């Protein structure tokens, strides 16, 4: 309905290296009246309901089913690892006006179900890269549960 990402996690407890690799997107709901979808996705590291630091990918062009392979990494020390939220968001991209997420979710603290599962699979894990998929869900829901 919204769409659906998948993204590998991988973290190194020792160099405290959190590593977020965007694979790729299926089934992206098309925003917007007409035009095309034209999506990039966004990665912040939050904690406390606060945006530490923001990433993103390149924009696909005209694709409901980007693929990016896209990696990133965070510096995250051992102790601070389980009190932080990687929040994963797909937008369509304009260059004129806001851009409209399609949606997002977040894996880490106070995360539920698949995405918990994830999370906690690669904790359990360390220096694995761990693929999974996760159902992206509206903004407005995910970004009441990340606020504080």
């Amino acid at each position: 309905k919204l769409g659906d990402i998948c993204f590998s996690l991988r973290y190194v407890p020792t160099a405290g290296k959190l590593t977020v690799v965007i694979l790729e997107a299926k089934n992206l709901k098309k925003m917007g009246v007409g035009g095309l979808s034209d999506p990039y996705v966004k990665i912040h590291l939050m904690q406390n309901g606060k945006r530490l630091k923001k990433k993103k990918t390149t924009i696909k062009k005209n694709t409901l089913n980007p693929y990016y392979n896209e990696s990133f990494s965070f510096e995250v020390p051992f102790e601070q690892i389980q009190k932080v939220q990687v929040v994963v968001t797909v937008l369509d991209y304009d260059k004129i006006g806001k851009n409209d997420a399609i949606g997002k979710v977040f894996v880490g603290y106070n995360s539920t179900g698949a995405e918990l599962r994830h999370w906690s699979d690669m904790l359990a894990n360390p220096r694995r890269p761990i693929a999974q998929w996760h159902t992206l869900q509206v903004e407005e829901e995910v970004d009441a549960m990340l606020a504080v």
